[PDB]
């Protein structure tokens, strides 16, 4: 019945089920919270993670939802929200389609939700994984309903997108490296009526500080909903359990400063800032993604970004081993271009952190990566896709403009017209192999149709030319070659996550294409 499991029914696991599920995968998750976190967690997903999202139809209501928190432009440090205001303060579109989404997680999480039930993947939220084997045919997990009722869960495959403290990751015995952890916080979220304390303000974050509390307050968008995320310390004895339901209605109160406004106490969850980082993303039919692959420091909100592209990259490939149409090796490529991108990523936010709270070096200031650079830049260094002959390796990541359709890359995003409606590159990924030719490469159609064939798989062809037909994608500024790094009776062949996986830069006689394509394929798809 099952083909995937997932444990974990947060960022990731909800992006794994989307995906998934988007790739016809039967998939189970089971979340052991009865729902989504109403916590905001991480808030930013820079514009590679929407072009990830858009794939699945998810990045258009992501857009929508974040509309409602536009005017909360203003970062302020107070005494508390309604007492004294210390301080407060406030070109993408040749690169990507998509601009920076300020969403929180708990309005992002629904409408994964949302698009995962639409796919048909089984969602179970009240259920906790509480062990599970494997052996060479598959995986038997032990799920506890929310009635304490237990059953065996039998699938090919287990994700394990369940967080920092992943028991999955501890069960396989993968150790991880890293600074570690850095400061324990709990975040509590509340409801209370901003409107009355803020009046016309509207801020993205709040840094709170008096004599009873220390921490950061966030409002949501509608005005009815906060989170206080306050530090404790262990070397003075405190812990999680010293949060309980009055000392989070103290230190809320505190924050807002007025008494007069009726807090209603949601919940209460641990957070560690960490740097920590799996030694091995995939274990036998096990694969781990998200925070239990990676902790990452939250300056510059990576770690969210980092967990939505593992499950990016791992979908289509479980879909293709589940299919018989790739070998079980192409599932070990999601632990070689991935964990390289992880530990890189959890070092970049250990350096934002250090920039940030002007601790930094001027080393660790030149070793401090954009943002579009850290998410939009990779170069994954091996895995399911063919390097160009002669060409010099591209380090893991590099300013994303300056990349030209590079094996192991994001395709480039180049605008085009279908009859006269707006269409990018993107726009044809996301969903299966694709195959894209230059204005004089229309004999790479046969060759897309012999792989295609050969190994089982569909390949969809693009020619694009600055002409076009009916019906065909218009090159509308002649930049596609250019911008894929191929003459114009070259070919290059697009992963279902819009990653190049290979490409001929001249055109290829007669049936060479066809055997070279096959060839290359054959060996991205492990077979
Ligand atoms: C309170 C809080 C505040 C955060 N704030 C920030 C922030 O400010 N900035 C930032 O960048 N990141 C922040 N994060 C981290 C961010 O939310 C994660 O990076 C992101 O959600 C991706 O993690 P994930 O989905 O892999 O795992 P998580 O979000 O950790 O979710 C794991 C899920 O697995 C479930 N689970 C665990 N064990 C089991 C089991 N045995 N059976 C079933 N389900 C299980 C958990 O209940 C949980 O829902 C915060 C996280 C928390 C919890």
């Amino acid at each position: 019945g099952t083909r995937v499991l997932i444990v974990g029914g947060s960022l990731v696991g909800l992006s794994t089920a989307v995906f998934l599920a988007h790739h016809d995968v039967p998939v189970t998750l089971v979340e052991r919270h009865p729902g989504t976190s109403i916590h905001p967690r991480a808030v930013g997903y820079y514009p590679r993670t929407a072009e990830l999202l858009a794939t699945v139809g998810v990045e258009a209501p992501a857009k929508a939802a974040a509309s409602g928190f536009e005017k909360h432009r203003t970062r302020a440090g107070v005494e508390s929200l309604a007492g004294e205001v210390l301080f407060s303060k406030e070109e993408l579109a040749d690169l990507t389609p998509s601009s920076l989404l300020l969403l929180p997680q708990d309005r992002l999480e629904p409408i994964l939700r949302a698009r995962a039930e639409e796919l048909g993947a089984e969602l179970r939220f009240g259920a906790e994984l509480r062990s599970f084997t494997q052996d060479a045919d598959g995986v038997s997990a032990v799920v506890r309903d929310a009635d304490g009722g237990e059953s065996v869960v039998r699938a090919d495959y287990l994700v394990a997108a369940d967080g920092p403290r992943s028991t999955v990751r501890e069960a396989l015995g993968i150790g991880r490296e890293g600074r570690g952890v850095l400061s324990r916080h709990v975040s509590i979220a509340f409801g209370a009526d901003f409107a009355a304390v803020l009046g016309e303000r509207r801020y993205s974050v709040v840094h709170v500080q008096n004599d009873r509390v220390t921490g950061i307050l966030v409002h949501d968008d509608t005005l009815t909903e906060g989170t206080l995320i306050v530090g404790y310390d262990p070397e003075k004895g405190e812990g999680l359990d010293d949060f309980t339901d009055a000392r989070c209605a103290e230190l809320v109160s505190a924050a807002i400063g007025s008494d007069d406004v009726a807090v209603t106490i949601r919940s209460r969850f641990p957070w560690d800032m960490a740097e920590l980082v799996a030694d091995a993303f995939v274990s036998d039919r096990v694969l781990v993604a998200g925070d239990a692959a990676h902790q990452i420091p939250p300056t510059g909100g990576y770690g969210a970004n980092t967990g939505i592209a593992d499950a990016f990259n791992l979908s289509w490939k479980l879909a293709h081993v589940l299919a018989g149409t790739a070998g079980r090796a192409l599932l070990d490529t999601y632990d070689e271009e991935r964990r390289p991108v992880g530990l890189y990523t959890a070092r970049q936010g250990s350096l934002q952190l250090a920039v940030r709270s002007r601790t930094a070096t001027e080393e660790q200031r030149e070793a401090a990566h954009d943002a579009m650079r850290v998410t939009m830049g990779q170069a994954y260094p091996s895995g399911a896709f063919v390097a160009d002959a002669g060409a010099d390796p591209l380090p893991l990541t590099s300013d994303p403009r300056t990349l030209r359709g590079e094996p192991g890359t994001r395709a480039p995003y180049v605008v085009l017209e279908r009859d006269g409606a707006p269409l990018s590159t993107l726009d044809l990924f996301g969903d299966g192999f694709v195959l894209l030719v230059g204005a004089d490469g229309g004999s790479w159609a046969e060759a897309a149709g012999e792989a295609a064939a050969g190994l089982g798989v569909g390949i969809a062809f693009h020619r694009v030319a600055p002409d076009a037909g009916e019906g065909r994608p218009v090159d509308v500024h002649g930049r596609w070659a250019e911008a894929y790094g191929v003459g114009a009776a070259g070919a290059v062949l697009v992963r279902p996550d819009g990653i190049v996986a290979w490409r001929s830069r001249d055109g290829m006689p007669g049936g060479a294409g066809g055997r070279a394509l096959t060839a290359a394929l054959r060996t991205v798809l492990a077979r």
